[PDB]
């Protein structure tokens, strides 16, 4: 059995890839889907769930539910869509309102393998990460399956150290 179970949320605007990462890491009700993921982290069985959310404003109203039960929360953009960057501080404003206080947050900059389309600078990214206390920053793509499993498993690392 597990020693732990989490709830984890994927927000962002729509189009940035938040089904898609969602879906390389595993494989009705309104506004939300999940997926759930039994991963083994530092020898410890973690029974995790992650809801994946609707990217549009009308729907920020049902998806505000799903944050206060978030341990961890994960904030997309995409680095080919400079738009999906400047919408993070609306998505920011959303976390301010809804999550817990101690919900541990990382931004991802996803489609890295889109790199000769790139809109927005990695050093954008970290340093929008850096602005915002204990917030962490990758890139990623789901497309090639890089850094899939290490935004899941990082934050997870993040949450269970603050317990
Ligand atoms: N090239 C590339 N395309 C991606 C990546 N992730 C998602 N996509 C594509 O982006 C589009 C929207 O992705 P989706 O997961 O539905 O985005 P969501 O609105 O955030 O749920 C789809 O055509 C995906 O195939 C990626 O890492 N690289
Ligand atoms: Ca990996
Ligand atoms: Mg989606």
């Amino acid at each position: 059995p597990a020693d732990f179970k989490l709830q984890v949320i994927i927000i962002g605007s729509r189009g940035v890839g938040k089904t898609s990462l969602m879906e390389r890491f595993t494989d009705s009700t309104v506004g939300v889907d999940f997926k759930i993921k039994t991963v083994e982290l530092r020898g410890k069985k973690i029974r995790l769930q992650i809801w994946d959310t609707a990217g549009q404003e009308r729907f920020n109203s049902i998806t505000s539910a799903y944050y206060r039960s978030a341990k961890g929360i994960i904030l997309v953009y995409d680095i080919t869509k400079k738009e999906t960057f400047d919408d993070l501080p609306k998505w920011m404003k959303m976390i301010d309102k809804y999550a817990s206080e101690d919900a541990e947050l990382l931004l991802v900059g996803n489609k890295l393998d889109c790199e000769t389309d790139r809109e927005i600078t990695r050093q954008q990214g970290e340093k929008f990460a850096q602005q915002i206390t204990g917030m962490r920053f990758c890139e990623a793509s789901a497309k090639d399956n890089f850094n899939v499993d290490e935004i899941f498993l990082k934050l997870v690392d993040d949450i269970l150290k603050k317990m």
